[PDB]
């Protein structure tokens, strides 16, 4: 599914993502726009054999289990396939774990490159 920015905003708020680790909503939305274009089915295969899944591009070496990644840690304790469906509840709950361990949005390479220090007025909720 390709979510509309306001459905994304409603989900974020409902999952208590506003101000989580002092991360504002426009930051979470810009991240999701540059990571996946809001595509809940987005996937990216990496050089180390892992794959990034869903709207927040959650990785199968550290966070989710896909059954084919070397050195999987499955830290969110979830099948990666659950990150390719249309409900982003579990996707958002995993992202909170990622962001909580990093104390910020640094795990996401698109946020750093396309959101940090740029205008976020296009991404307001
Ligand atoms: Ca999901």
């Amino acid at each position: 599914k390709i979510l509309k920015k306001q459905e994304l905003c409603k989900n974020l708020v409902a999952q208590g993502m506003n101000g989580y680790q002092h991360i504002t909503l426009p930051n979470w939305v810009c991240t999701a726009f540059h990571e996946s274009s809001y595509n809940t089915r987005a996937t990216n295969h990496n050089t180390d054999g892992s794959t990034d899944y869903g709207i927040l591009q959650i990785n199968s070496r550290y966070w989710c289990h896909d059954g084919k990644t070397p050195g999987s840690k499955n830290a969110c304790n979830i099948s990666c396939s659950k990150l390719l469906d249309d409900d982003i509840t579990d996707d958002l709950k995993c992202a909170k774990k990622i962001a909580g361990e990093a104390k910020g949005l640094t795990p996401w390479v698109a946020w750093k490159s396309k959101c940090r220090g740029h205008d976020l007025s296009k991404f307001k909720c």
